């Protein structure tokens, strides 16, 4: 296990970053994926990580992020690379291409990523019938404790971007364990805008109402994604909102449009969102406050800069019931995940806890 994973990110990883364009690398890794052509994923997951949450058993806490796999075109692949959960996304309404590029930007002197794809998405119909195909070996996954979450976002030219989501519900709820409304990405014109009060409420109210009306064994969970970079008064007006309509949980964080100081990076002032090491603590620190904030009540995924044990302990610990990462991928490649799990077990056992489960908000009972 610790073989592979020296190699990869001491040798193979950054070779083969140095020969290609960051979003060639991207389109490559999605490809390799979906064919199996990974290592072997050695870590056998203990009860110890197991996590009942959403109405779901996780087979482990970590999950793979939204944006790797956009389409849904891999997500077999990424179970076989350990992951507990696969998130796919964001999926938009109608088909469209995002961005200009280049819209992706290494920063490894950082361990950080920008990126402004911009919702390049296939849409709807497609991810529909690709999901559609595997629906049935989806059952099973979930059953044995692989959910799938599917995050839906809103095309750049909409007028209504509560009907954006909505019928993202419709025609992919059904496909789902989770949804995700995706009110954070700092590249599309307004979104961010959508995490305010009076507009929140409404655009929830509608998604909520649109999952209720689905079947029962076909009805997900429904969670909000959140940006980093939100103000005290947004922080508490989620809170008040989520709580409020029984939303089912929170994601936390996106990516940020900060730019921390003692970024290295020659590309650090690229417009786009900042993922990897420079956005951890940023995240951590809102997991804290919206878990304060819900008073527990309502689970959260951590996210932003996981790529150690550690790094998910902290999140679990400020109250993360699971996490996800994806920059962590670009640089350590497939045995970062057995890794972060066999380093989060071993800290579970040194801090004294049971499981996963007894760790989850433990910082707040300090
Ligand atoms: C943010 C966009 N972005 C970037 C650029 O910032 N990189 N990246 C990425 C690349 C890769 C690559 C490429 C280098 C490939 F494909 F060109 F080699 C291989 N592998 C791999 C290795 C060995 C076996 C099986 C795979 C899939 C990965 O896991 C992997 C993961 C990633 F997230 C990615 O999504
Ligand atoms: C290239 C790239 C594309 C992303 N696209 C999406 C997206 O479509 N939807 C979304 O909710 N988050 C998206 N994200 C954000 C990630 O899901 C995650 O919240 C963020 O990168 C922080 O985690 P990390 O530091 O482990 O990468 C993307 C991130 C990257 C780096
Ligand atoms: O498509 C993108 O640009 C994207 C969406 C998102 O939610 N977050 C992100 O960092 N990029
Ligand atoms: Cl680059
Ligand atoms: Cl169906
Ligand atoms: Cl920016």
């Amino acid at each position: 296990a610790t073989g592979d994973e020296r190699f990869y990110a001491e040798h193979l990883m950054p070779t083969l970053q140095g020969l290609l364009d960051p979003e060639s690398a991207h389109r490559l890794a999605v490809r390799f994926t979906s064919l199996g052509l990974l290592p072997r994923a050695r870590f056998q997951d203990s009860d110890m990580l197991e996590v009942r949450v959403l109405g779901h058993k996780f087979r482990n806490p970590v999950g793979i992020a939204a944006g790797f796999d956009k389409h849904g075109e891999a997500v077999d692949g990424l179970y076989k690379m350990g992951f507990g959960f696969v998130e796919i996304g964001s999926v938009t309404p109608k088909p469209q291409e995002g961005n200009p590029r280049p819209r992706v930007f290494r920063l490894p002197e950082d361990q950080a990523v920008i990126n402004r794809y911009g919702f390049n998405s296939h849409g709807l119909s497609v991810v529909e019938h690709r999901l559609r195909a595997r629906q049935q070996k989806q059952a099973k996954l979930t059953e044995d404790g692989l959910p799938l979450g599917v995050n839906l976002g809103k095309n750049k030219t909409s007028v209504d971007a509560a009907e954006d989501y909505a019928e993202g519900v419709r025609v992919l709820g059904p496909l789902a364990d989770y949804l995700v409304v995706n009110v954070s990405s700092p590249n599309t014109a307004g979104l961010r805008s959508l995490q305010g009060k009076a507009e929140l409420r409404r655009l929830l109210t509608k998604v909520l109402q649109e999952r209720d009306g689905l079947r029962r064994v076909h009805r997900p969970a429904v969670l909000v994604k959140i940006a980093p970079d939100l103000t005290s008064q947004d922080k508490e007006d989620i809170a008040s909102v989520v709580k409020e309509l029984g939303i089912d949980g929170l994601i936390v964080t996106n990516t940020t449009v900060s730019r921390p100081a003692g970024l290295q990076g020659a590309l650090r002032s690229e417009t786009g969102g900042l993922s990897g090491k420079p956005l951890r603590d940023l995240s951590t620190q809102t997991i804290r406050e919206m878990y304060a904030l819900t008073q527990g009540r309502v689970p959260i995924i951590g996210v932003g800069g996981v790529s150690s044990g550690q790094d998910a302990l902290e999140k679990i610990r400020a109250g993360a019931s699971l996490v996800q990462l994806y920059t962590a991928l670009t640089f350590w490649g497939p045995p970062v995940v057995g890794k972060v799990k066999r380093e989060l077990e071993a800290l579970l056992k040194e801090q004294g806890f049971g499981g996963v489960t007894d760790a989850i908000g433990a910082d707040h009972r300090r």
